[PDB]
């Protein structure tokens, strides 16, 4: 399975969506998990969920990697209600668009956002739900904010260079010597095709800051079984955001992996498949 | 599989040991893992993992619930060193003795901590390491000490009764409605064959203290593959040694339960053994 | 100064209170500090705060030491609403009827959430802000709830002796050693002396539980500078949730006492008088 | 008081060190208080508590910042064990030269941990003990490491510049207005003045890692009384660190300052100020 026999693209109607595009990655045809993606610089479906869409096909889903609005090659746009929100409505709109009744979700700091989001508007369409590290959920207890790798993601944004780009990479992942040519060139393409969508993350974060995504008051309304995972490491989003989650939500358990960043589903990819495919098929 | 069925004594010969009665129940034939038990009033091999013993089993694995020195038909013994090392000692004894070159250890409270001082006494003779809120790891960030569930444990141990038995066994488990008159029966039957254990475990306490007890330091030796699990609403040993073992061990990864107290391996079975036995076969 | 020569009581009139009648203990006559207690049978102002009005008088403060609604020798109530707004209302219903402006408030336990509820309903009306230990603030990141010293309050509540005022003294105090004959009569006397008080606690525990109490959420609005103090040994409200004051609220600073439970103004009474008067003289 | 009035040097002899200069600065003659600064580029004496020294000799106290070993106007030198042993045999060296007998003792960051060291060596020579964010005590429960603040003070060492300087004290300080071109300008002149100092710490750090500085294992040694103090937002040395101390020192307290970096004592003088000086006439 590759990037390009993939891709798709489904136009969304849903609040304030108008024939608004969305891309897509979209394999296998048993029931549908949609994975989402973070919210830095050059982020997108495939390139963050590559070392799991041919897995989970295998056990028998339909995968769909969906770009977030403002995001890859999904449409530019600038948001003035928090990103949570915004990108739940556009699941939501991509659902609709494709006759999917019900959806188990997967999501990494914005796309955990955006999947507590889904959860809390739309309960009658959500299956099981799978966060990692997922971002908004307000104050740490311990740690300082913004956390150190929010800093590098707004400071890309605002100076987009190879040599940021590749710094902000360094502080995301625990273990350097994943940090490839092959993952630098990607992400900076991606950053390089669409410059649109940097400059409008940064006015959609001056309408909408980070503050605005809490949702944590809500957390009690869940009452999809839910999977929460995060990495030991991540300087992103803080790790007591994990307990405040197994806390809050009904239905809940916490997998911490060691020596991992931000991305779990990259740096852990067989332990991750293993651990949500066993959830999917049997909590 | 029942508990007579797969009754087993074993006479062993180890340091301090000296034809020293080991009882156990076994069942299965493949690679070995022993499973031990927690340190309360009554606490014994079968009672502690017989909702595991079959699925381990049907795994292919030969199974071991062992019976701790000084507790349910092993012999007793009066310890002037911390639990945890000879008790590790009693299983290196039991390999040993039934030519078994490496075990995977299971490890509920303070049979996590004779687990841990296996895994750092004898490296050789272990294989992956299963810990279930190991207990006497220092001191608590947050809980003051002793923990609530330590002070219920002595308490039963100095004044045993049917009615302290059940106040217990209430703090012991989130679900209350799991205390059923059979585990009740089970645990006070326990209690009653043999009254030298009550009175030898607090001699034992007087000259070893929990405090004793603490191999933090040495936490950096382990380089067995570990498989952190708490129950998030655990009274008896506390949340923020699970990230203490997560930080401090080479090779780990931490799981908390949802609405379980101090036997996730009871209280969580089927998710516990589904978790375990995909560690065993993969990680 | 002595409780008797001390004693007062006022009439108030505020939201449902109608000529409600308030016992309290006043002192000196510089600017107005009320210190409110915590929940558990048999509480009141004086033995609260009797180790506190003298240093605080002698600094040059009024010292009203407030006995809330259902408690000591204020009337008797049956609360459908959290009691920490309840109380705050009968704070101001007070601070009306003796023609009091502005008051600096000290609160233990269930007067911190007096004293949090105050501050948010009436803004205009505090000074300063000191909080020991507050209840309310709903979950805990590591602490299972209930807490061990909460289980114990209402057990005293449904089933008042003696032996369980022992019990329940035994876990809010560090230093075993306190616990003196006059403590405990004196805490004995005043839950014999008005037993409707301890029933009507129990009635409104089941129209508003703790976890209606919760104004996390609110924290952002408080502006009144803010003295938080906690004891690293409370069993009774949970250490993070210092920590949880520290993070929201905008103006604040924490002390944890070491050794100590959950009455620092008693348990730790020489450090808190200089720290707290340090405070309102020079913050 | 300025620092040329207050400026002097000493030689010391003990354990390695032979004729080694020690500069510090001096003022007031009653009983002495020595303060030890933190590890980054530039730091030393004067510069760290300018706004402390002149309230404390108000107070009563002889006060002494001290260079340390490898800064400011101190000798250089290449260490080969860890730096807060080393310090603290210099403030040995440096009271036995003075025929100082005891000394109260105040650190920040690696004077903390310079402070430890010292009442665990030489018990009998110290008073009481403050310590401000003190580096080196281990992992955190919490924090990924090395902490953003360290990276940024390794990055300085290695190449020394005026913008990295800035992105420095950027992350040392919470208010971002506190950085003044008077501040920037006097660290950058320390670090100019003597470059042998920065390569010759990235030498000593290879030698002996922030993983050897860790005495936590001993901290039950120390009988001193003990305050310690935390900024909320200290990115160099993590929170949960000032929960050990608290838990795992005889007779400690703890209080964290709001909106507060890495220099308490700078950031919130007048508060520090008062709590230390109240701390060292009264516990």
């Amino acid at each position: 399975l590759t990037e390009s026999s993939t891709s798709k693209f489904v136009k969304i109607n849903e609040k304030g969506f108008s024939d608004f595009n969305i891309h897509y990655n979209e394999a296998g045809n048993g029931e549908t998990v949609i994975m989402l993606h973070g919210g830095g610089p050059g982020a997108g479906g495939w390139s963050n969920y590559y070392r799991n869409v041919g897995p989970f096909v295998d056990a028998g889903y339909r995968v769909i990697l969906k770009d977030s609005p403002g995001f890859n090659k999904s449409d530019a746009v600038v948001m003035d209600e928090q990103r949570g929100l915004v990108n739940a409505r556009a699941v939501k709109g991509l659902m609709d668009a494709l006759d999917i009744d019900r959806a188990h979700l997967v999501g990494n700091a914005m796309g955990g956002a955006t999947a507590l989001n889904f959860a809390l508007e739309y309960p009658d369409r959500i299956g099981k739900l799978i966060l990692m590290g997922p971002g908004g959920l307000g104050p740490s207890m311990f740690a300082p904010m913004p956390m150190e790798g929010i800093k590098l993601l707004f400071k890309l944004y605002a100076e987009p260079s190879y040599e940021t780009l590749k710094q902000m990479l360094q502080v995301f992942l625990y273990d350097q010597s994943l940090i490839t040519e092959e993952l630098l060139q990607g992400r900076w393409e991606a950053i390089q095709r669409q410059p649109e969508h940097l400059k409008n993350f940064l006015i959609s974060a001056q309408k909408a800051p980070l503050s605005t995504w809490d949702v944590t008051a809500r957390l009690g309304e869940i009452k999809a079984k839910t999977f929460i995972t995060w990495g030991r490491d991540d300087r992103f989003v803080p790790l007591d955001h994990g307990l405040k989650l197994l806390w809050n939500i009904d239905d809940a358990r916490l997998h911490v992996f060691s020596k991992c960043g931000q991305w779990a589903q990259w740096e852990h990819a067989d332990e991750f498949n293993r651990l949500v495919i066993d959830f999917l098929r049997h909590a």
